[PDB]
């Protein structure tokens, strides 16, 4: 013969999540980008406002991409700077919109995405 209880209570690991806005890193969508749009273009305009730690070009669903700043303050600032910034004659309008991620990722240096933080990276 034999004989046992089994119980358990619910537990998730998730915890209280918050739409706490505000981060260093900030997603530009370029609008009409008709002209190729690479990180220098942005960081043109982005540097007469404070240093660029990073910016990362991609492909989804339009032009878009991330740009990083030291700090969430220079992020304030640079951001209404760039807030409807136009570069270009009635276009290539600056979408910026505080991304979801605080932290980015760049796998290499290229006119793509690049990397200031660390200009050390081939020391070919």
């Amino acid at each position: 013969g034999s004989s046992g209880s089994s119980g358990k209570r619910i537990t998730r690991p998730g915890n209280t999540d918050d739409p706490s806005g505000g981060n260093k890193v900030l997603l530009l969508s370029i609008q009409n980008p008709l002209y190729p749009i690479t990180v220098d273009v942005l960081y043109t305009v982005c540097n007469p406002v404070g240093k660029v730690q990073r910016i990362v070009i991609f492909k989804r669903n339009g032009i878009q991409a991330m740009v990083e700043f030291e700090s969430v303050l220079c992020a304030q600032k640079a951001k209404a700077a760039l807030n409807g910034a136009d570069i270009y004659a009635g276009c290539c309008t600056l979408k910026i919109e505080y991304a979801r991620p605080t932290r980015l990722n760049v796998i290499r240096n290229d006119n793509d995405s690049w990397d200031y933080t660390k200009p050390y990276l081939g020391r070919r």
